[PDB]
């Protein structure tokens, strides 16, 4: 069925590592098994929006998908250690061998050398019905987060009438390198100005869950999961089936405020079974399970709320009673739930939800108190005004993101 193709974009190391479980548990629920590119079972369910994401070509199924980077280290984790090399295959490969040294500039640059090959790669082989693209990410090194930033602005500008979704990973606040506030604030002011939607995931966020429920490549697994259930609702039809565009609508009330907060709930097979309904519903809106750490509750601008699995009103109405919403939003409104009778492989249920929260302005809040801690002193800046960068220049996209807090604070009251 033709309609509805995206395009997914893996940016720097952590971007393509996370590559592996995002890319195995799509291919896990639509039946599809990773390693020889063939279906799973006979099993197959009559509609199933398989080419949303994943390529149908006759010899079997490969994703729809281009893996950037400017070293092979995480290129060879996928087609080496993890021996996917049939499915992360060569053609769909854009690499470089000089690297960022963890510098947003130094990936930003050396990037543009590569621009001309992604675009003709795009033209030559995606689908004329391509309705956008993903880009996977982080912020804190030097290419997810500068080479992100320069995909996510070329491909606003060439593709106008397209979407750009990202899904970007915030480095940890206490056990980071040096560099990550000045890479994190420069990619954020990117994807203000280029995203349609930015999506956060925070590796301080993910380390908390996990513990507290109770082997790097245990994060980014997790995160794939998660990354995966968000755009379930692209892949599988139900009340909540979107587009990419009604995907952004659905929470971008203004131009600015763009960035999202994902939760998930349950996160491990011990707590599936050890969790009903609203048991998971109740810690999708605890700040607990926010994919961002927050401290606090927050109020919400707009948010989306999913189902998945055998869950079968009664949800809603004590819920959205509990929930801190934004001062002028409807009380009969910012609020959407749905139930996906798809499920994720591992778990018989599972709720997740996306939220247009004020607290992003706290987490972006210590961000900017870590970068102005380094910058107010002239720490570490010596290799971003070598690599086109100017001292000017990281000023210049704080304030800017600090506007983007302050707007976010208005909402807030
Ligand atoms: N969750 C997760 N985060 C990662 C991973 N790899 C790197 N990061 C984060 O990204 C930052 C380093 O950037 P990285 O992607 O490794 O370098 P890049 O090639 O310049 O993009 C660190 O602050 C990490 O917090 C990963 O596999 N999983
Ligand atoms: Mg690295």
């Amino acid at each position: 069925m033709p309609g509805r193709e995206i395009l997914v974009l893996h940016v720097g190391q952590g971007g393509n590592q996370i590559g592996y479980n995002f890319w195995k548990t799509i291919c896990e629920e639509h039946n599809i098994d990773i390693r020889s590119n063939q279906r799973k079972s006979v099993e197959e369910d009559k509609v199933d929006y398989k080419s949303v994401f994943l390529v149908e070509a006759p010899d079997g199924f490969h994703p729809r998908a281009l893996f950037i980077d400017l070293e092979p280290l995480a290129v060879e984790f996928l087609v080496k250690e993890m021996k996917l090399g049939s499915f992360f295959s060569e053609d769909l490969m854009v690499l470089s061998y000089s690297g960022a040294h963890n510098v947003w500039s130094i990936g930003y640059q050396t990037g543009k050398k590569l621009i001309p090959v992604i675009l003709e790669k795009i033209r030559d082989t995606m689908p004329e019905t391509l309705q956008g693209f993903l880009i996977i990410h982080t912020l804190g090194g030097g290419t997810g987060s500068g080479f992100g930033s320069l995909l996510t602005e070329t491909l606003k500008k060439e593709f106008p009438g397209k979407g750009v979704l990202n899904f970007s990973v915030l480095p940890s606040e206490v056990n980071d390198v040096t560099l990550a506030p000045y890479n994190t604030v420069l990619s954020l002011n990117h994807l203000s100005r280029f995203s349609d939607l930015v999506v956060l995931f925070d590796n301080t966020a993910l380390i908390r869950i996990v513990k507290d429920q109770l082997q790097f490549s245990d994060l980014n697994f997790l995160i794939g999961r998660v990354m995966a259930s968000i755009t379930a609702s692209l892949r599988f039809p139900g009340p909540l089936n979107m587009d990419l565009m009604e995907m952004a609508h659905n929470l971008v009330a203004l131009p600015e405020t763009k960035f999202i907060i994902p939760s998930v709930a349950p996160l491990t097979k011990e707590e599936s079974e050890m969790s009903t309904e609203l048991d998971l519903v109740e810690r999708c809106f605890d700040p607990t399970h926010y994919m961002v750490n927050c401290s606090g509750q927050g109020k919400t601008i707009s948010s989306v709320l999913m189902f998945r699995g055998n869950i079968a009103f009664s949800i809603m109405t004590d819920i959205k009673s509990n929930v801190a919403f934004a001062p002028g939003v409807h009380p009969d409104l910012g609020l959407k739930y749905g139930i996906c009778e798809s499920a994720p492989v591992d778990f018989d249920k599972e709720v997740t939800l996306l939220s247009n929260n004020t607290i992003i302005s706290e987490v972006f809040n210590r961000v900017l108190e870590r970068f102005d801690s380094l910058f107010n002193r002239d720490w570490y800046t010596s290799d971003y005004v070598n690599a086109g960068t100017s001292k000017s220049n990281l000023k210049e996209a704080r304030d800017n993101f600090d506007r983007i807090i302050k707007i976010y604070k208005e909402i807030e009251g």
